[PDB]
């Protein structure tokens, strides 16, 4: 699923990112469209073999299983799969974890590079949240 920007926005407000540890849901608007163009089923092969899948880019080298990916390991308990579903829940979830285990948002490369430091309220304005 391909979700809109004001979509998208009103997804993540329901289950709860808007400032989850702090970030505001500019910040996540803006590091999906930067990492997946809102595409849920996206997929990017990355340099050491893992992949990272789905609308927020998660990795298989921490995050979840794909099968490929030796020595990884699971810690959202999921299947990669999971991470393409037109249903958000499971990227949602996995994502708060992703967050809250150090880096904080600087996990996903696209919001450090194009997202940190702009005005990324920007992301939902107009939408009706």
């Amino acid at each position: 699923k391909v979700f809109g920007r004001c979509e998208l926005a009103a997804a993540m407000k329901r289950h709860g990112l808007d400032n989850y540890r702090g970030y505001s849901l500019g910040n996540w608007v803006c590091a999906a469209k930067f990492e997946s163009n809102f595409n849920t089923q996206a997929t990017n092969r990355n340099t050491d073999g893992s992949t990272d899948y789905g609308i927020l880019q998660i990795n298989s080298r921490w995050w979840c299983n794909d099968g490929r990916t030796p020595g990884s390991r699971n810690l959202c308990n999921i299947p990669c799969s999971a991470l393409l579903s037109s249903d958000i829940t499971a990227s949602v979830n996995c994502a708060k974890k992703i967050v809250s285990d150090g880096n904080g948002m600087n996990a996903w490369v696209a919001w450090r590079n194009r997202c940190k430091g702009t005005d990324v309220q920007a992301w939902i304005r107009g939408c009706r949240l």
